[PDB]
């Protein structure tokens, strides 16, 4: 084909999809292109038309529609065989196609997982100097890389725990067995491009995953990532978190004192006198005004690593814009300080009571906490939200009501009346707090349906929908602290202010000492022991 | 029967507007009682506006669910 | 979590404060606490300027602990 | 108030000669696990009297399935 719709499409991809072994047979002994790369529209993503991304290419297309016996012709026919290796417009070879077409279903990763090993073992075996699970696309991205940012959790389950049982194959393992007593035997796992790596390290593009990734929470799991990230923590970063946690602790309380001691004089900026509790304050003002600095910068930093696009930026990462906008108030305080302003005492303690606020960030990495905590943002999110809505609609309305009914009276004003109103919410409704009407049963008839409509019904209601939201996320909030300890570990190892190598683990240990040369395999291997009373 | 047992919103809708008109034969009859019609017309106003939640994916099984509430389980505790 | 919250709101508030009656972060830590049990004032001093901080404050102070925390509290003892 | 009669109907597909043209369900294309089935839509989006829909929506309240008829695929798929 010609047109841009199906352009490259030729008899060997039309015979691939009508699953003719005879037909493809006949056109490769024909001197078909193995390699013709179809690349029109239809053969792209595209999710705004339809069409089925494949990877352009007859293997491809073999290896995506599980036709195995097409693809062990492809690679092995006498007339042309295929290259393995090929890659197509955007750089994918076969393996990144076999990632793309996951989904996570029981039936298409059982096929999926097994053409990638079928594609291993034959890659093995027609070239053994080559290494496809290195090849990258345009975006950088291995096989692996790409199966971890996608979450496509099935193919990255079988991937890291991939054994292949049988000579001149055991080197394409990433599971090996060292020692084996009776039920007990002793794995390691290979954790290349897992612990640290190039640009695509699998914590990395989990843990700073867009959010929008479907298993992101399941796939930190998956059991080496999940022993490893415990490993990181007891070993290395458990001290450290508890020591950031104390210095914000520390900051906070110098926070609040200088804060709490502030001059009452009018017109800043004020003159330092000579005694000792000024010196004090001025020094607890100028590492306050620090701490807002460095959490605004590493507010910038974020930004612009993560580079969010805009719902991203909002929808997930809640913590760190927290941070930043703490910052950012203790930054407006500075200027309207120096700027001759009082004003700046109503930016300075939002920061205050944000920064209180904000050492809840700090209960993640505790497992009990840290679901509250959770369970918090995903509420003050969706169910507060949305009950704020109707009960400020509720109470805008009968607030004008009322308002318009009184005359001439103390309240007789919308902002008072709201506020009067607003102390039913909270236990302190009056309910006979004027008489400047007229009408009082009107009045009364108001108040009631106000008060059963909010008080009664709205409340109760709103405390039986967070027992079924939280019924819902107990599961979720559990994988979401995994998912936080997960990024602290990352940060806190990627941070490191000392140039520390001892956070490099599990020990650079020899898997197999023979690898497709004489030359010997050194992986760095991550050991865990396993107890089985089966399989004997 | 059909005409309340459902269609509660075209009900609401046209009782406001009932007490607004109620409220204008009272403003020109010479009877301040016109404001006790009003109010409640505003009052109906603004709690109508929760009809518009429906096209809202959100909030729409929200005023639902508060529909349901009224009608089972704050009519049986407020009897 | 709740004694994060109510010494964050009663830090902010009583720094707000100046030269007041209460003015102290013990009384206003108590004034702050009398919304869980259902007696917060809501006006219980005018010793301040800007009356829109200060309530904005105490809103928010209620919403998140009165509102949410409670409720939420609730339902994690329900799930339990 | 029939579903079930109703979920047949709106996605029947007939696959013999001479009995095609009394389907309402087809298939277009279909290349690899990927098909674009195409629905008939004859008196479901507007009718003579009776549409589907207007007949679904303006019930009397009384029909048992009525919350449930909307559904049948492409009735859902159609409304948004
Ligand atoms: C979600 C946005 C960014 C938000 C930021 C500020 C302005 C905030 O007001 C809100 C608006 C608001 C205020 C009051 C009631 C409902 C909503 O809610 C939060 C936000 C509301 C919060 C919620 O408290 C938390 O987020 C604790 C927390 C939970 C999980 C986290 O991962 C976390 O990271 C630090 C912090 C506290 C305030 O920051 C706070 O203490 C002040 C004085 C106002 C609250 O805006
Ligand atoms: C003095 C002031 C008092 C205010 C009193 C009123 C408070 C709520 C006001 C909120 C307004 C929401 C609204 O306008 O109506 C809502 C809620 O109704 C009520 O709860 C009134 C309780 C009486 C649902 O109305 P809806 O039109 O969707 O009815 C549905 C049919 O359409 C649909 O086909 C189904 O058959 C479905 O079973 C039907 O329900």
């Amino acid at each position: 084909y010609t047109d841009s719709y199906y352009k490259g499409q030729t008899a060997l991809h039309i015979a691939i999809e009508r699953r003719n072994m005879t037909l493809v047979t006949l056109l490769v002994e024909n001197g078909a292109d193995v390699q013709a790369a179809a690349n029109g529209d239809f053969f792209k993503k595209t999710k705004g038309r339809p069409g089925f991304y494949f990877g352009e290419l007859p293997l491809s297309l073999a290896a995506c529609t599980n036709q195995l016996a097409i693809v062990k012709f492809l690679l092995q026919n006498s007339w042309q065989p295929a290259d393995i290796s090929a890659r197509d417009s955007v750089g994918n070879t076969v393996l990144h196609a076999l990632v793309e077409v996951a989904d996570n279903t029981v039936d298409n990763t059982k096929f999926v997982t097994s053409m990638y090993n079928e594609i291993l073992i034959l890659g093995a075996k027609l070239h053994p100097t080559l290494k496809l699970e290195e090849i990258t696309n345009r975006k950088g991205l291995t096989p692996l890389a790409l199966a971890a940012s996608s979450g496509k959790i099935g193919v990255l389950a079988y991937i890291l725990q991939r054994e292949i049982h049988e000579p001149e194959c055991r080197h394409l393992s990433r599971k090996f067995t060292e020692w084996a007593y009776g039920p007990v035997h002793s794995s390691l796992y290979d954790l290349s491009c897992i612990d640290t790596c190039e640009k695509n390290s699998v914590l990395e593009v989990i843990a700073y995953s867009s959010s929008e990734t479907p298993n992101r929470h399941d796939m930190l799991l998956v059991e080496p990532l999940n022993r490893l990230l415990q490993d990181k923590w007891d070993r290395f970063v458990k001290r450290i978190f508890y020591f950031n946690f104390f210095v914000y602790c520390l900051y906070m309380i110098i926070f609040t004192a200088a804060a709490y001691y502030r001059p009452v004089e009018g017109l800043p900026p004020y003159k330092l006198k000579n005694t000792v509790g000024d010196y004090f304050r001025v020094t607890g003002e100028i590492l306050s005004v620090s701490g807002g600095v460095y959490f605004f910068f590493r507010g910038i930093q974020y930004f612009l690593q993560r580079r969010p696009s805009l719902k991203s930026l909002f929808v997930d990462s809640y913590s760190e814009i927290l941070f930043f906008v703490q910052s950012l108030f203790m930054l407006v305080s500075v200027v309207l300080y120096f700027s001759q302003r009082k004003e700046y005492v109503a930016s300075m303690v939002f920061s205050l009571a944000m920064g209180w606020t904000n050492m809840l960030y700090y209960t993640r990495g505790f497992q009990q906490m840290g679901i509250y905590a959770v369970m918090i943002e995903k509420m003050i999110l969706r169910d507060l939200c949305r009950f704020m809505f109707v009960y400020l609609v509720f109470l805008f309305g009968f607030s004008t009501a009322v308002v318009t009914l009184i005359e001439d009276g103390k309240y007789n004003s919308l902002y008072s009346t709201c506020l009067e109103l607003f102390k039913f919410t909270i236990g302190m409704g009056d309910l006979e707090f004027t008489e400047n009407y007229d009408f009082k049963a009107v009045f009364i008839i108001l108040l009631l349906a106000y008060v059963i409509l909010t008080y009664i019904l709205l409340l109760n209601m709103l405390i039986a929908l967070m027992g079924e939201t939280v019924n819902k996320i107990a599961q979720e909030s559990k994988n979401i602290w995994k998912l936080q300890r997960a990024i602290t570990i990352l940060d806190t190892e990627k941070s490191f202010l000392k140039c520390m190598r001892k956070a490099f683990r599990s020990g650079k240990l020899l898997q197999v000492g023979f690898t497709p040369d004489g030359k010997d395999d050194y992986r760095w291997c991550f050991r865990v022991d396993e107890v089985n009373w089966t399989t004997w």
